[PDB]
């Protein structure tokens, strides 16, 4: 045996419907999951890594064996660092299965102890990205089905300081 | 019944034999079709919205159940405001097929009234796309077997007037 | 029969051990081979031409039915221009593959004389695109198990000289 940590990688850019069923379905499988926000320096966030912190929080703090860090650099040394037992991903499409399947070989690769585990995810969500959320808010939809509440109420605020 | 009336939304930057025969096979089956030219603010396209819409009518204006509108915004509130029956898509590959369906349910969730059908391309234009007409033209390759007559010339007077 | 020389077009930015495998199983299968380094004017690759080629003629210099040869505009011209019996692309994922027969079409559309051969990689480089080491490298991964000796100490220069 051994307590077993996994990664939840993603920009979380933001949050929606679809990682929060993500890591509910996790947290009952895995002793301790870890929401892994990518910072996104050369890589250009719409939310700060605090507001993307916060909205995970907000949607997924009810979970007792859930953490939420900010990460940069090489997820094989994050990886390394939090002593996880594996990443966890979603795939949605096909597109995602082929690039997730090349980044595991790689990543197995820099560390013969990296895992990927994946999760497909539950038909409601399946059609949900952040980058579709982020079109749809921008042109002024309403994404209150897609995304938990805080989120709709961050586009609102992210909106009335400019956009 | 009713009349019926779909929108053949695209950026048509520049329109493509491909269009045509799409647009054509769709006029036939339906009692409006309405190409829809999005705009592009924050997207950027080679030719302006008008230079579109006239290499559009120009290929098509021929066909008397077609119309010729520029839109921005949300397609689910131009679908809306259009009183359509449904928005009309081609599928060359793999890679559309599987953004079209994530499309279509997004767009089911903010419009229960929207619908999606789409055509396959005859085999003569399954190579052809707006994107790789640009890339030949840019590089001075000959575009004429690809494209309406009135696609060329507007290639030539883009070179004559800079590029 | 007649002297048989295939084209491999590429922008090796840079060659990686997944390139180096493909030469030297098209070296045994044709006469002559020419590595083609795409310049890439307003494309922006991170090696300049000259880096690329040295770094080429570097992994494989060796094979002496190999030449290199920076090209720019259309593969079809540098196909003529080359008297080329083919051009050569490996296949890694489903993504590739569509373009690739896309690109292939388009082509023989523009020049009847042209053709593309195609290789699938050995599975212990299917996972590496340069794309890839890239990214490793900029975040300080070791890259030594993909790519060539000579690529690994110019990732380290262009560090020193920057980045
Ligand atoms: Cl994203
Ligand atoms: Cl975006
Ligand atoms: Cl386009
Ligand atoms: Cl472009
Ligand atoms: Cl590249
Ligand atoms: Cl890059």
């Amino acid at each position: 045996m051994s307590k077993t940590r996994v990664i939840y990688p993603g920009t979380f850019d933001p949050i929606t419907n679809g990682h929060v069923d993500l890591v509910t379905r996790a947290s009952r499988m895995f002793d301790e999951v870890v929401v892994a926000i990518a910072i996104g320096h050369h890589k250009n966030p719409l939310f700060s890594l605090e507001e993307r912190v916060a909205l995970a929080q907000s949607s997924l703090g009810h979970l007792s064996n859930v953490e939420f860090v900010g990460f940069d650099g090489l997820l094989v040394n994050f990886f390394k660092e939090q002593k996880a037992t594996a990443v966890l991903r979603g795939l949605r499409a096909v597109s995602d299965f082929e690039y997730e399947f090349q980044l595991a070989n790689m990543n197995r690769q820099l560390d013969p102890h990296f895992e990927a585990v994946f999760l497909t995810p539950s038909e409601q969500y399946s059609f949900i990205s952040s980058t579709l959320i982020r079109e749809i808010a921008r042109l002024k939809g309403d994404v209150t089905k897609f995304v938990p509440q805080a989120v709709v109420e961050a586009f609102e605020r992210k909106h009335q300081q400019g956009w």
